[PDB]
């Protein structure tokens, strides 16, 4: 009964960071670094919602977005260590469901994933 | 046998103009003018090149490109009547083959069909 987040993000110190925080917020939280197992995880798991990184070793996020998308029906909040708009909007118009800029405040990342889990 | 090409406009004058001249030029011609419909049209009757408007009553031209590409691998070819900005990335990244501003010379389009026919 308790959410399951996936967290894609290939800074281990900020991912882990974040998890901790999720799961003291009711969230099962788990963590992948490489966007090729990424898009094997999210298909295979089906997590309720997917945490995203756009740059990853092996298939960016965009890549991740558009391969699970046929087979994942579940929302994806994509992250971002730089602010671009084109970027942006091509991760929104790609099937992403949100476009976030770090640093986020974890309160916030948390408010963020439970208004994407209200429309599923 | 022809090639089976399929317009995506909801500017009937336009499609029919331009569906007289390709068919005149060696072609099978269709046109729709939903977008929703397009998608279920393009997954179902799977035309060898789609020529697709980035406006269209229902779904956009960006969501028919992303809702078909996982069944549908064939060229997509996207026109516009007002070029916007980043509109030629974002078609690109999210499938498309070609992007073209209209007014287009027949000529030209069937030249740019033929094109990307050859890349199949
Ligand atoms: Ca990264
Ligand atoms: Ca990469
Ligand atoms: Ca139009
Ligand atoms: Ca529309
Ligand atoms: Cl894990």
């Amino acid at each position: 009964k308790l959410p399951k987040i996936l967290i894609v993000e290939d800074d281990e110190r900020l991912a882990r960071l974040t998890q901790e925080y999720l799961i003291r917020n009711g969230l099962e939280v788990g963590v992948e670094t490489d966007g090729n197992r990424a898009i094997r995880r999210i298909i295979s798991e089906q997590p309720d919602l997917v945490v995203l990184d756009v740059m990853l070793p092996g298939a960016d996020g965009l890549t991740v977005c558009r391969e699970v998308r046929p087979h994942y029906h579940q929302p994806i909040l994509m992250l971002t260590a730089r602010t671009e708009d084109m970027d942006q909007v091509l991760g929104l118009e790609m099937g992403a469901d949100d476009y976030v800029a770090k640093p986020v405040q974890p309160r916030v990342l948390l408010a963020r994933i439970r208004a994407l889990l209200r429309r599923t």
